[PDB]
RNA sequence: UUCACAUUGCCCAAGUCU
RNA sequence: CAAUGUGAC
């Protein structure tokens, strides 16, 4: 339960297609480095103050150490040298002032950059990550203290240009950067980025832009308690200057005319102090350091210091702005990234010369293969099959594989009646019966029951009602004026309580209908109520299809940025049929951002004894797209989640040994791939066609991975999800594991459309997000109440209530 | 809460010294 | 999924 297996063979599947990625190649010498480590006393320091100390250093000790110059810092304890220093093994106990501090210098090891061009170069069977390190010190270390590092990037304030947010926030541009081996080189990847930081301003335009004051003076009286509260909001937290350097802990109630402290007044301290009559006495003071003393400055000789990332969630008008001064085309984006490349001059950087390092100013070429999509089969009379191009299709003229007959429904309208009138629910439910017809789901007749409601309250009654009265009820239609906490008690009672299919219908798609949201809306009833939309070519699909086999999707959706107690939610599902196209779901809370699916082995449990129930089959084999695991994490990953899914085998039956193959996917990354050829771009957006597949080149040197970009580019630039095999009995080639990946991203019900992530791994996600909705404000005896509000009802158990 | 795509929010990463 | 865009007939 280790180690991934090797690339079994490269794709041959698909005529091929010229790229170019965000990848650019290294030249790395074939010589020695030197590993050393480093402490500061004290440590509790940031990392960038450690680097400052380090740099003093290296200046300072120039010629009874640090002879041979230009070492590069991790910002904690790791320092390398291209050149070995006169330390020998022994520490040095070294002194340096910052403008206190001791540090020691303790050889640790060389760093062989010969036997990293043997790893990707087969001679070696594995890449050593602490060189792979080592490179990554090299590459950040002038940026780690030029730039503002965030994760893996470097954020600037754009020369010559602003992109003010409001609230005392901008927009700062920014790369990523990041050095991975590959089949070839060593690459840089590097991908523009963009994010908010606050303004670094005086205090004072701060208050004016969080408030709203075209200016101060505006007016000369204090502030409301509402205003004073929330400016208190926005800069608590925040760092401001007067040398020095303080957070903000608070905001006083009181001007700083009267704002007092034991030696005396705020206003006059100042005035006595430091010859300051302040320009605006009413206004309050900023609380700075710690929180038990009494250290107030007056607002009027603090600035806001610069580079300081905004953490909390951005207003609606801040994210419209952001959007609009981001969006960029694929070719844009293409052009931007080389437009950065040339600019950065990786070459010049000092530190990258020390250790004889080449960046290549231009994108790596590599060649794609853009894979056949699937023909989908469709049913009724004609048995219609859909053939897919550019990544869409559509249902016109085709009925249901399998189509429910509508026999009982009811509609509950939340919306208000003088809003959404009787006349408004008529038209809209005379046309979703007609389009439900053509689609061969048929709703025989009118509503069992239509009534308008108001509020949560009146939910549970209504439906314990209808559940209660009508016999053989097989939908709920629900209206709501728009975002309203009355979607979510719809769903707790539907989904949890009473287990009951609800389809919620915004207003504005009642009063104004059309075909394909019509259309949309029938794909998800037919499938809530357990109808099979379509399915692959059943000829057509590879050969493991011919043994039964179960496809299991996986996800753990993590708390928003800020947050310190809601759990993390793991979400699994299988399918049920052979087509692939019923799924069932299980879901679990667990502990805060942990991303190991703690009970694992208990989910796959469920879903091979119901995988069982509807097939009579039991899977000889198991396909398990795990998503959002990150490299840093594939072999913890891994090591727990094989063994759950072996331990749930091996406790049904037997000497079940069912082959199992595990798939990372991975939609979030910083790979980005372009078509060389302008005439190969597809629409507005200029992205690579639907089917581009990568498995050469970019990919990893000695295991099982590729890139294939599933979807139509819409919008912007496509991210190419990425798939990593960390295991797999079944010995799948690349083209069969490849096409299956592809063929699972057109079985996804609830459009026509090929999407960016296979089925399965997506309804995890819609999983993990209905669970997310059932604990809305509800989140040991703990675990147990979270538990159980994620937990639905028996009735909904076996079905796709998340679609 | 018709739907997909895309930006952010998610494990690793990053962050924390009168 | 939520905020915001781009689209689908
Ligand atoms: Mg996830
Ligand atoms: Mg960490
Ligand atoms: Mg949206």
């Amino acid at each position: 339960a280790f180690k991934p297996p090797p690339r079994p063979d490269f794709g041959t599947s698909g005529r091929t297609i010229k790229l170019q990625a965000n990848f650019f190649e290294m030249d790395i010498p074939k010589i020695d480095i030197y590993h050393y480590e480093l402490d500061i006393k004290p440590e509790k320091c940031p990392r960038r103050v450690n680097r400052e100390i380090v740099e003093h250093m290296v200046q300072h000790f120039k010629t009874q150490i640090f002879g041979d110059r230009k070492p590069v810092f991790d910002g904690r304890k790791n320092l390398y040298t291209a050149m070995p220093l006169p330390i020998g093994r022994d520490k040095v106990e070294l002194e340096v002032t910052l403008p206190i501090f001791k540090v020691s210098i303790k050889w640790v090891s060389c760093v062989s950059l010969q036997a990293l061009h043997d790893a990707l170069s087969g001679r070696l069977p594995s890449v050593p990550f602490e060189t792979i390190q080592a490179l990554d010190v090299v590459m950040r270390h002038l940026p780690s203290m030029r730039y503002t590092p965030v994760g893996r990037s470097f954020f600037t304030a754009s020369e010559g240009c602003s992109n003010p947010l409001g609230g005392g926030r901008e927009v700062w541009f920014g790369f990523h950067q990041s050095v991975r081996p590959s089949l070839w080189k060593m690459m840089l990847n590097i991908d523009v980025s963009a994010t908010a930081f606050y303004k670094a301003q005086p205090v004072i335009e701060f208050v004016c832009e969080v408030l709203d004051f075209k200016s101060i003076e505006e007016q000369q009286k204090p502030l409301t308690d509402s205003q004073r509260v929330k400016f208190t909001k926005e800069i608590k937290g925040l760092k401001v200057e007067i040398k020095r350097k303080y957070r903000v802990c608070n905001v006083t109630r009181r001007p700083a005319s009267h704002q007092t402290f034991p030696l005396c007044t705020v206003a006059q301290y100042f005035k006595d102090r430091h010859k300051l009559v302040l320009r605006y006495p009413h206004l309050p003071c900023l609380q700075v350091g710690q929180e038990q003393k009494h250290t107030y400055l007056p607002l009027e000789v603090c600035n806001i210091v610069a580079g300081q990332r905004c953490i909390k969630k951005l207003t609606d008008n801040q994210t419209s702005t952001m959007i609009r001064a981001t969006a960029r085309s694929a070719p844009d984006r293409q052009e931007e990234i080389s437009k950065l490349m040339r600019s950065a001059d990786f070459n010049t950087d000092p530190y990258v010369r020390e250790f004889g390092i080449m960046v290549k100013d231009e994108m790596t070429d590599v060649t794609g293969r853009v894979l056949q999509p699937p023909s989908i089969l469709y049913g009724g009379r004609n048995k219609a099959i859909a053939t897919p191009v550019q990544g869409v299709w559509d249902m016109r003229n085709k009925q249901f594989h399998t189509g429910i007959e509508i026999k009982v429904w009811a509609i509950a309208c939340f919306a208000p009646q003088r809003q959404c009138t009787e006349v408004h629910l008529k038209s809209f439910t005379e046309q979703l019966r007609k389009i439900s017809r053509d689609a061969g789901m048929p709703i025989q007749g009118q509503p069992c029951f239509c009534k308008y409601a108001q509020g949560a309250d009146s939910v549970e009654p209504m439906f314990r009602h209808l559940k209660n009265t009508y016999a053989g009820l097989q939908l709920v239609v629900v209206i709501l004026p728009g975002k309203t906490p009355v979607y979510a008690e719809v769903k707790r009672v539907g989904d949890t309580v009473l287990g009951m299919a609800t389809q919620c219908v915004q207003m504005k798609n009642v009063q104004r209908t059309t075909p394909q949201t019509l259309s949309n809306l029938c794909l998800k009833i037919n499938v809530k109520l357990g109808g099979v939309n379509n399915i692959l070519l059943p000829q057509g699909r590879p050969p493991v299809f011919q043994q039964p086999v179960i496809f299991l999707g996986a996800d753990v959706t993590h708390p928003p940025a800020g947050d310190g107690k809601k759990p993390s939610i793991a979400a699994v599902v299988g399918s049920m049929d052979a087509h692939p196209n019923r799924y069932c779901a299980t879901v679990r809370v667990q502990q805060h951002r942990q991303e190991i699916i703690q009970d694992l082995a208990a989910m796959v449990r469920e879903l091979l004894i119901q995988f069982y129930k509807s097939t009579r089959f039991k899977p000889t084999r198991i396909i398990f797209y795990r998503d959002g695991v990150s490299e840093g994490q594939f072999q913890q990953v891994l090591h727990h989640e094989l063994l759950a899914i072996r331990e749930a085998c091996i406790k049904l039956e037997k000497d079940y040994q069912p082959g199992i193959t595990f798939i990372v996917v991975q939609k979030r990354h910083h790979t980005r791939l372009f078509c060389t050829d302008k005439n190969e771009r597809v629409g507005k957006s200029g992205n690579i066609p639907a089917g581009t597949t990568v498995d050469t080149k970019i990919t990893h040197p000695t295991e099982f991975d590729f890139y294939l970009c599933s979807h139509a580019g819409i919008q912007g630039t496509s991210r190419p999800s990425h798939y990593h095999v960390l295991w797999d009995d079944n010995r799948f080639s690349s083209d069969e594991l490849q096409i299956l990946t592809y063929q699972l991203c057109h079985t996804y019900v609830r459009c026509t459309r090929s999407v960016s992530i296979p089925a399965p791994a997506y309804y995890a996600h819609l999983v993990a997000f209905r669970a997310r909705y059932h604990l809305v404000d509800k989140e040991g005896r703990d675990h147990q109440a979270l538990a159980k509000a994620v937990q639905v009802h028996q009735d909904t158990l076996r079905t796709m209530y998340f679609a």
